[PDB]
């Protein structure tokens, strides 16, 4: 595995496609898992939990590192029915607005259940559910994440 | 639309995972096409034709300018059957010994005209046309290009 220096990181995000995994969690209201995005890049949006994967590092190990990471749950990759391989770009990046982001990204549908996600106590306010109706409502939902939930735009994604 | 300087890729191909496009090329006579490695990584080695996606390059884009590049077609992304999420792990890399690779790879299937294709003479023998009974049986072809044709190996694939 790798976790990179800053400076590092930054060419990395300047010079290639990052690759994430993208957590589509739903609990037993049938309602939808958002975290919101307090820093570059694209703050200011509710977004989809997701992350990183790392050098060297396979898709079902980033799968229960991420989603112990995002959620506070530990799940292997056989617990989420792949979603498709979607593509996020972004205008900034971590660091400022000197170049892009770029993330290939791969879907994954699970449900859980609330009281199971066991995160710290002060982070619990940067969350919220919402029905799939009411998340497209919101003004506030990044295009990336209402992608997931438009018939329209899973057309054409490799997977689907 | 984003090719690296020697420096900047090597950082990159240290640091983090690759997003290429494998191509599982079928013939009239039900045979697959396989190129020879001429460099490193895994130098000597048969693999099924394919290449990277750029920094801001979508999928669709780098389907067109990977199938022309590699098989002297162009062709978009739809005249492939998505064929799952795989993995490759390298040793070596471009550069030397230094440090592996990494690839995070979209496996597309299709059908072609041996005759359209911009091949040189067999006499060469940098390309080759086999059945999945013949390269099965043949160390000569890389374990991440046999995997392809192994029911045992198509398990867990997201995609798949
Ligand atoms: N220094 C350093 N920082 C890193 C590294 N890897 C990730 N980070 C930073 O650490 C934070 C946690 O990132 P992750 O959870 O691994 O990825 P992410 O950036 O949250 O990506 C997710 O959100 C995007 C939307 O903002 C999604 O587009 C993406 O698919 C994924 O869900 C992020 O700010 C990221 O920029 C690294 O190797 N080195
Ligand atoms: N300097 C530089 N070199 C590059 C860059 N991108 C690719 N290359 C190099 O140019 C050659 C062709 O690259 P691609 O055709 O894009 O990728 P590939 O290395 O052929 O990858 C294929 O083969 C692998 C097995 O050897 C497969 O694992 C992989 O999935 C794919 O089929 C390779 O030697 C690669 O090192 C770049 O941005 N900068
Ligand atoms: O580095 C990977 C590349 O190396 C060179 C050639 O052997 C290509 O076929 C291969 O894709
Ligand atoms: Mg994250
Ligand atoms: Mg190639």
């Amino acid at each position: 595995m790798m976790f990179l220096r800053q400076e590092d990181f930054a060419t990395v995000v300047r010079s290639t496609p990052l690759v994430s995994l993208d957590f589509i969690v739903e609990n037993s209201r049938g309602e939808f898992l958002l975290g919101k995005r307090t820093n570059r890049p694209a703050q200011g949006y509710w977004f989809v939990p997701g992350g990183r994967v790392q050098k060297d590092e396979t898709l079902e190990a980033a799968f229960e590192r991420l989603t112990m990471a995002e959620l506070g749950l530990r799940l292997p990759i056989t617990a989420g029915q792949f979603y498709g391989v979607w593509q996020h770009f972004y205008d900034d990046n971590f660091s400022g607005t000197d170049f892009t982001t770029h993330f290939v990204v791969l879907g994954f549908r699970f449900r859980v259940s609330e009281e199971e996600l066991l995160l710290p106590d002060e982070q619990h306010d940067d969350y919220r559910w919402l029905t799939s109706d009411a998340l497209l409502a919101s003004d506030n939902v990044h295009a990336n994440s209402r992608a997931y939930f438009l018939a329209e735009k899973r057309t054409g994604v490799p997977g689907l």
